[PDB]
């Protein structure tokens, strides 16, 4: 396209002369050097610039379309002076080196592999690899470090440190006393979450994300039992006074299944403050039972009517789509982290399900893998086919990759070096499963797409166990190996109490990690690929497309569809804005169009959860599972919930997104 | 009163048996022991409880009035469960106890005189003294520890922390970059002092003080050369987008002499960012002037007309009667301090002037002198005198208490206790100034008038300076009095170039302080005594009446007059509501009532001033001149700043009140 082209203009050739540029860079209204590489990776260009520039490929740059293209320039791009001075190649050579560092054979392979849109890392990488303050990092996990004015404030300053550059924020706050509770050495009595959530809101307000044009903005993450509960769940209401909501911040739900099940028994439910029911959030399953069950009898706190509860939260999904549902007791049976402790919360999109402290801040880096890649005919005919060993291949190459970003990490805090440094958790995830189906002719809802979802997830996991076993057998398993499921031959299927599908050797695998163990805690969670999937020209995620339009472009497969069966004129042009991005209803389309071409909005949500189910047994942490819903109900959204809770599921929602 | 006899009813009467109640206590509703004195004090009853008991003289609860007794129990007097416990005399004898812990003789001194009402201790004092955690403070004067967000979140949890009990805050922020200043390792600009100012605003509005019903407040400090002056100014406007205002708080002036000679002049004044102008608020007076005509030559500013900014700030005053004025420069040229570094905020009342940096954040313990209570007959005739001799003596007792309130107090941050423990700065004030006059019948503009308030300030300093001498003789100077200027034998006024009125022998304190030392680094501010002087039933600190009415009750001094001149009928009731406090323009009141009994709004300004000119000498710190303006306009109020800006004063002005 032209805007490739004007890019190729505007900008020097030569690798080499770039990180020049950029490394010289000083800012001409300040007087500072304001250097854009890092000494590592400049000393490194400069002592194989020869193999370096001629190993970039610039035809590759027409990789990309144009709304892939224009990301890319209008934030990913280093820029000296307002104008763009990096070209894509550029930008990926030095994530390469970024993550390499002398490795030059890795380096040259992660290049070929990214320039070729195999895969692709996640925009803190992007941004900052190769940089001198290379925070490389998505995600934070953050605890609330006390029940005190000194233990707020302090974490506060954690998580202003932490937005300070790339990455957003998951922090659990079922340790804060609620609304109305007694504070020794005063006459004066608490007021709750709701103010203190107004501080956290503000703070986000302030602190600009590496400078951005974000939206910088945490997830919080409460237990149901808690006393301040109402509110919690109404803090992004539209309506209302100011004064009680937060509209910046995103409120999260941390459910015991013993909340749905006096929902289901139409029971009731009882909530208390923290410094009178202590504990509750350091134990889960049958001790949580057991311990609630006896504050409940003790008359410790208020008791109200379960299903009052519940129908307060399904009000607020259904005007903001929040809170998120993610299910305590699935989270932590089924951790390989469970030996270090009780898991509070998750991340700022549910996928991440690591342990946090006051003194351990979880991390997480993220890449993920372009599905449609690995599709090709190879048989003889036309019958296209999934390569699954180039999967396999693939991914123990971003496993290799995201092992390195942990250790050339900048971190921004110290809890946080701490806490990556001993569990080292990962996290790969995936984009083009809605592309994948639809290139190789499957309905979204096909017994055939089940099937395929399921395979792809047992290599991915199965890769990724592997690579970063011979990771172990290389350096070492992460400190605390010893007393996890994995070091006790106990895989994620098995917590779920499943046979693999066996498409590969678990026996073998199983085998070597209990013998030499593995370098990373954790390894999978699928991850909502906002910008990334934009980039590489990809649906985004696992989910199904949201509409077959979205200056409006239409669907590429159905239009090459459409103009193969010589029915593409100006009546489809029409009919497709008027019923926004939906073929059912059309005349003059085949069905089997239309069944490979069902948007979101008309493939049922049980199918949606079975695959989440389904895939759900290869996942280490968990995934973003946005719901999506035509004509919304209280019954409707009832049995979604219920329905994924039953399925074992550990992210029963991420966003609820409406007609 | 029927007030006070309904206490005497609903309360115990043995001061050991309230003391029991009291200590005894627990939280009925938590089962938490929630004891209302401390060991040592509770201890120190129970080993003197016959002394102590008999000592009590019941009488003197009836030396209140009805809207001073009221403020009492509305929040002085400690509460069991709702109900008030404490009876006036219990809670001036827990203070006396509070204070000199086991010398019983000073105790019984301080309770008679308090109980008397010869003076009292500041708010703090009375709510905390004798009780666990006795934080008797009023005064923080907190530096901005650095220019990053790990320097403003630290400040930010030490305002928080110290929010949490009783006392204000005066905070300087002189070093925080303003808007669109350069930030290192981010494309992102800075966003200056509102949205951080907006930040503390929130934190004052979350964490309430002592648990009270107050607005919580800071203070904040600015040099007008700064850059993001204009939106400084008006925090507190009416108007404008909410995103740009900060209503909880107050914006302050740090004021150099060269800002008021360009005025002046008219002439040009140039506007920096921190990062690019360092040093400016390290440094006073000449040094300054060498510093910032430099810069300003060197066009690292922004230059615009003095005046411009000159009107923005009349502006901002004439509407919300903020920001407040205080000289940079006189406050440091004529510091008892100025051997610790340059001075750079005062506090939220503008009288504390101390030395304050990242890691001493200065305090101040008040307490304030009743000035009528050392009227007297005392001749032969009916003619008063004002006796000098006991003022002296009880001035003396005042230094001694708030010396000894420093060691016995509670530090809400490590930052305090070294500031304290090193410099014991000290903070008298008084209060019935107007009351003095008006018993003495002299209109507050008078010679004699003008007489007795040098007379009174000449003999408050000087007792102090020889009590903390004395104070010096058995303990020992502070520890940074070498170097200081009473170490070099220069007192205030002489700092002022001036030969005290010569009331009392300066000669021999000065050659005592030389040789011994003193042990306080200050002794005198002035403060503006607003709920102690209604307790005590006098006018506020060193102003006059506001109006001569204030469910509506007349001056007392006034009613006694027209009652004996027989003119108080109706007639006088009414015209006294209709010109609301005002006794001019009354055709059947004498001369001598209309003078003695003017009304602020009717002396001048140019008396207000002399009179603080003229007292300033013998304070250490400075005092919170509030300004009054009938019909304002800009000349008006730039003759006012001006005539005390050439007066020496370090406070120019604190509030402005109009119409
Ligand atoms: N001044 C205040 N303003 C608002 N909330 C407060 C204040 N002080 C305490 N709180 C609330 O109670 C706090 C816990 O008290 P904290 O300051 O940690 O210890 P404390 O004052 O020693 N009382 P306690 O924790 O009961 O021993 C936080 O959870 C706040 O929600
Ligand atoms: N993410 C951000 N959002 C808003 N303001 C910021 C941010 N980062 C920095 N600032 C502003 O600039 C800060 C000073 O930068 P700071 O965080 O102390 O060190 P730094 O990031 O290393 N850059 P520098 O101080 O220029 O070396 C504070 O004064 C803020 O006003
Ligand atoms: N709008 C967003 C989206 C995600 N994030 C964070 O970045 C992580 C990356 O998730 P993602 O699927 O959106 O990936 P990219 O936005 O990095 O392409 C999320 O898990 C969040 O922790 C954010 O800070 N702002
Ligand atoms: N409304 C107020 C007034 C003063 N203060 C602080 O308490 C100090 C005491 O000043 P003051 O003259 O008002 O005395 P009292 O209010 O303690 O009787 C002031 O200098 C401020 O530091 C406050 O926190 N809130
Ligand atoms: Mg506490
Ligand atoms: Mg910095």
């Amino acid at each position: 396209r032209i805007a490739i082209s004007n890019l190729h203009k505007q900008t020097t050739k030569q690798f080499s002369k770039v990180v020049e540029d950029l490394y010289r860079y000083v800012n001409a209204a300040t007087g500072k050097p304001a250097p854009m590489i890092s000494d590592d990776v400049y000393n490194i260009v400069m002592e194989n610039k020869d193999k370096l520039n001629s190993a970039i490929v610039y035809d590759r740059d027409f990789q990309y379309s144009y709304f892939g293209f224009k990301t890319l320039e209008r934030s990913y791009l280093l820029r000296i002076n307002g104008q763009v001075a990096e070209r894509p190649q550029h930008l990926i050579m030095r994530v390469a080196l970024g993550i390499h560092g002398r490795d030059i054979e890795a380096a040259l392979e992660t290049y070929n592999l990214m320039s070729l849109k195999y895969f692709t890392h996640a925009s803190p990488t992007l941004f900052n690899a190769g940089t001198p303050k290379p925070q490389m990092s998505s995600c934070f996990l953050v605890a609330m470090k006390e029940d005190s004015i000194e233990g707020i404030y302090d974490t506060l300053k954690e998580c202003a440190l932490i937005s300070k550059t790339a990455g957003g924020i998951g922090l659990h706050i079922h340790n804060i006393r609620s609304t109305g509770s007694y504070i020794a050495g005063t006459n004066g009595t608490s007021n709750g979450l709701i103010p203190m959530i107004r501080v956290f809101n503000n703070t986000a307000r302030y602190v600009d994300q590496g400078g951005n044009k974000r939206p910088g903005a945490f997830a919080l993450y409460l237990e149901p039992w808690h006393a301040d509960i109402f509110d919690f769940i109404d803090i992004r209401k539209n309506h209302g006074k100011e004064e009680i909501r937060a509209r910046d911040l995103f409120p999260a739900l941390w459910i015991p299944d013993l909340f749905m099940k006096r929902v289901e028994e139409n029971g009731t439910w009882t909530l208390f403050s923290p410094t009178s029911a202590p504990g509750l959030s350091d134990c889960y399953g049958d001790e949580f039972e057991a311990l609630y069950t006896r504050y409940e009898k003790e008359g410790r706190g208020k008791t109200i009517k379960a299903q009052k509860l519940w129908y307060s939260i399904l009000e607020a999904q259904t005007e903001t789509g929040t809170p998120f549902v993610v299910y305590k007791d699935a989270c932590n049976r089924k951790s390989n982290q469970k030996n270090l402790g009780v898991i509070k919360s998750s991340n700022l999109c549910c996928e991440i399900v690591e342990y946090s402290a006051p003194d351990e801040t979880a991390v997480c880096n993220l890449a993920s893998v372009a599905l449609p890649a690995f599709i090709e005919t190879s048989e003889d005919g036309k019958t296209s086919t999934y390569n699954f060993k180039k999967l396999h291949e693939i991914a123990k190459v971003v496993t290799r990759n995201l092992n390195r970003v942990i250790d050339r990490n900048y971190y921004p805090v110290e809890e946080a070096r701490k806490s990556n440094m001993r569990h080292r958790p990962i996290a790969l995830g995936v984009q083009g499963l809605a592309d994948t189906f639809m290139l190789l002719r499957l309905p979204f809802d096909s017994e055939e797409a089940r099937l395929l979802n399921i395979q792809i997830f047992e290599t991915i996991y199965h890769a990724s166990m592997e690579a970063s076993c011979e990771l172990a057998q290389k350096d070492g398993p992460y400190e605390t190996f010893q007393g996890s499921p994995a070091s006790q031959g106990i895989l994620q299927f098995d917590m779920w109490d499943q046979k693999p599908y066996g498409m590969w050797d678990w026996d073998t695998l199983r085998k070597d990690i209990m013998k030499h163990g593995v370098r990373n805690s954790l390894t999978m969670a699928p991850m909502p690929t906002a910008s990334t999937s934009q980039i590489l020209g990809y649906n985004e995620c696992f989910e199904p497309v949201t509409s077959n339009m979205y200056f409006q472009v239409v669907n590429p497969y159905l239009l090459r569809d459409l103009v193969d069966l010589g029915i593409w004129d100006e009546g489809m042009k029409q009919y497709l804005i008027t019923q926004n991005g939906s073929i059912q209803g059309l005349p003059n389309v085949p069905q089997e169009l239309k069944d490979l071409y069902k948007t979101v909005w008309e493939i049922s949500q049980k199918t949606i959860i079975n695959m989440a189910a389904d895939r759900s047994v290869y996942i280490d942490q968990s995934h973003s599972l946005n719901l999506f819903l035509r004509a919304p109900t209280m019954g409707k959204l009832t049995s979604m919930h219920f329905y994924g809770w039953k399925k074992g599921l550990k992210t029963g929602m991420y966003y609820l997104r409406t007609q």
